[PDB]
């Protein structure tokens, strides 16, 4: 009954920090998707606008 | 007659010492069989939850 209490709390701690991972996953993912997509947009406009204008 | 009376006293007495030690067996055994559950699963469950964790 002592060793059911320390594992009671032990199976409590262990899905509390998968728990944990699980939210914080979901901002990492977020974060790589926002990054990539920032990137790609500013250096494609960027190159864009300068270089048809200088042409022209 | 006075023998029997030993006899019979010498034979319940020895039955009854058989008959505890098959109770200790069955209890003896019990603790064997959950000690060996118990260091695995707690062995195992450890080990896997830190190793996956810290790879990802």
């Amino acid at each position: 009954r002592t060793m059911s209490e320390n594992l009671r709390r032990n199976l409590a701690a262990l899905e509390a920090k998968i728990s944990e991972a699980k939210t914080k996953k979901n901002m990492l993912q977020a974060r790589a998707k926002a990054a990539k997509a920032n990137a790609e947009l500013q250096q494609t406009l960027a190159a864009a606008a300068a270089a048809a204008a200088a042409a022209a």
